[PDB]
């Protein structure tokens, strides 16, 4: 079955595999360790750029706001932001550089203009999530130690909230589509859950990867003649050092997409 299945791939793995699959057609759920914490490493710019999206819900000038761009402000991996020292970027080129790009110095600013990781932690709040927190700016929020409470949520409860976020209740529609277009046009995801998926379904991710082989990717998917599904796949090891491991969230996705 699809749970011996789960089963089978994690024992082989290494690690700890954490899935949460929900089918919006009836509401069905495929669950494997989703009540268990998980560091969200870089998975966790969706809830920092959802944070924004509602600011600008109420402050139309908001999105194009500039941001200024320092040498300084550089950290461990900036692809987007390296390219704009010395000048700026509107808020919404910063959303679309910490969802699309991974990058580092885009999530730190997103975090800075709503006042710090508390403000991000309220937010996933109002949307009904009381399992999110985030503690930490980037990069350290991805040292994803074991037993470490810090920038941690669960499969269930990330899934949840990415549902509300993307195709339901929790942002105005403008914004919900903003989100979801920026998600669909990830770069950093192919062979993460995308390579698990029939080719020509449209997709929108977001990887995540740090210490402890932390390797995670949580996503919204359209299937060609069916509702979404929405699914989130976490996967962390016992060594610091581990190298990380995409291909078990693709073999996941096989799996609890199969048929389907």
């Amino acid at each position: 079955s699809v749970q011996q299945q789960l089963e089978a791939l994690e024992k082989s793995s290494g690690g700890r595999l954490g899935v949460a699959l929900i089918n919006t057609a009836d509401n069905s759920q495929i669950l494997y360790r989703a009540d268990e914490r998980f560091a969200m490493c870089s998975t966790s710019k969706v809830m920092a750029a959802a944070a924004v999206l509602k600011q600008s819900e109420s402050d139309k000038h908001l999105l194009n706001q500039r941001v200024e761009i320092k040498k300084s402000d550089l950290v461990n991996y900036n692809p987007i932001a390296e390219k704009h020292v010395n000048g700026t970027m509107t808020l919404a080129e910063l959303g679309a550089a910490a969802l699309q790009y991974s990058d580092n110095t885009a999530m730190n600013k997103l975090i800075a203009h709503l006042g710090g990781p508390d403000k991000v932690t309220a937010f996933a709040r109002s949307l009904g999530d009381e399992t999110f927190r985030l503690d930490r700016t980037a990069p350290t929020l991805n040292t994803a130690i074991p037993g470490d409470p810090r920038d941690t949520t669960t499969p269930l409860a990330m899934a949840q909230t990415l549902k509300n976020l993307t195709l339901g209740k929790a942002l105005a529609e403008t914004q919900r589509a903003q989100l979801v277009t920026w998600l669909k046009g990830n770069t950093t995801g192919s062979a993460s859950i995308r390579a698990g998926l029939p080719k020509s379904w449209v997709v929108g991710d977001k990887t995540g990867s740090g210490d402890y082989g932390t390797t995670n990717d949580i996503a919204v998917i359209w299937p060609e003649n069916h509702a979404p599904l929405v699914l989130v796949t976490y996967f962390t090891q016992p060594e610091q050092k581990a190298e990380n491991r995409n291909d078990i969230l693709a073999a996941a996705a096989k799996i609890v997409t199969h048929g389907f």
